[PDB]
DNA sequence: GCGTCCAGGTCTACC
DNA sequence: GGTAGACCTGGACGC
């Protein structure tokens, strides 16, 4: 009873609500779809992750957001904490807003839109994006959710237990910077990606001007923080996307993987025009990132984020 | 069963 | 400057 990942249903008392209708979050479509590879859900319909370092589990009826907080006796979220909740989610945008835009330019995201309603964007951690995102290149969602587990329970914080689960925070820059880390990485299986977990930590504590810098970048511009990033090793065009997207505010950022250029050739019959080759290639894929860019606008990176989801359901 | 593919790509030797 | 290839892993086919 106490025991265990908590459900809606065996420990009301424990429970605490957000306004949020489904058309505005849909948990199963956002959490396992490659935006953050953190969050596992443990019994159905219920998903379990750690949140502003702590764990939580979360879910969703019609109107309402249910939310758990695993802290020293046990009890309902605060409104605090439950603030921590709404800025992860961005509750503050209104999705709805967003699709009419985008549905009103573009007839096939209308289309799509029309059965993919509340994917919306995470507002991650630098840090954690970062090493996760590295982990994530030529790779596919289920392995890399993996390699992020074993990374964290090596070298983060321990937090608390839930049957036979011990949640762990996110490592440190400090820790990643660590001796053997990569040869620790390597039988944790990460493959070649295991240097640039350790090499990035380096350059970042050791020439860059540590964890401020990374930081710093969610205040420069989109331009400017993806410049920044393609500095780090293991970081390329599309890695250094996804963290501007997804962890320093960066609306307009587009990511150009596999999924993406599938998406635009069948669905757009879109073609290089201003590239050389006919194939992906960095100069066509900063076309195709700028082909979104013109097609969706400002927040261009998060009607991306729809389609992917969307497509991975397939 | 085994060899070839691929997945949220990068990095490098080379024409 | 604009390419071909190599590359850790391991679930997926094709045969
Ligand atoms: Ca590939």
């Amino acid at each position: 009873g106490s025991e265990g990942h908590r459900t809606l249903a065996s420990t009301p008392a424990l429970w605490a609500s957000i306004p949020c209708p489904r058309s505005e979050l849909r948990l199963d479509l956002v959490l396992p779809s490659g935006q953050s590879f953190r969050w596992r859900e443990q019994s159905p319909a219920h998903w379990s992750g750690v949140l502003a370092d702590q764990v939580w589990t979360l879910t969703q009826t019609e109107e309402q957001l249910h939310c758990t907080v695993y802290r020293s006796q046990a009890s309902r979220p605060t409104p605090d904490e439950l603030e921590a909740v709404r800025k992860y989610f961005q509750l503050d945008v209104t999705l709805a807003q967003l699709y009419h835009h985008w549905g009103s330019v573009d007839s096939h995201f209308q289309e799509v839109a029309q059965k993919f309603q509340g994917v919306r964007l995470l507002r991650q951690d630098p840090i954690e994006c970062l090493f996760s995102f590295i982990c994530s290149s030529n790779n596919n969602i289920a392995r890399i959710t993996g390699m992020v587990e074993r990374l964290c329970q090596a070298f983060g914080p321990r937090l608390i237990q839930l049957d036979d689960v011990t949640y762990h925070g996110f490592p440190s820059l400090q820790a990643l910077a660590g001796p053997e880390v990569e040869a620790h990485l390597r039988k944790l299986g990460l493959g070649y990606r295991a240097r640039y977990v350790s090499a990035s930590a380096r350059a970042i504590l050791e020439e860059q001007g540590g964890l401020a810098w990374l930081q710093q970048l969610r205040e420069s511009s989109y331009e400017e923080a993806h410049k920044a990033l393609c500095i780090l090793p293991g970081v390329g065009t599309q890695v250094a996307d996804c963290i501007c997207l997804m962890a320093l505010d960066k609306p307009q950022a587009v990511p150009v993987d596999v999924h993406m250029w599938h998406i635009a050739q069948r669905d757009y019959s879109w073609h290089p025009t201003t590239s050389q080759a006919k194939g992906p290639s960095p100069q066509t894929n900063k076309e195709l990132g700028n082909f979104f860019r013109s097609l969706w606008g400002p927040y261009a990176g998060w009607a991306q984020a729809v389609l992917f989801s969307a497509d991975l359901r397939q």
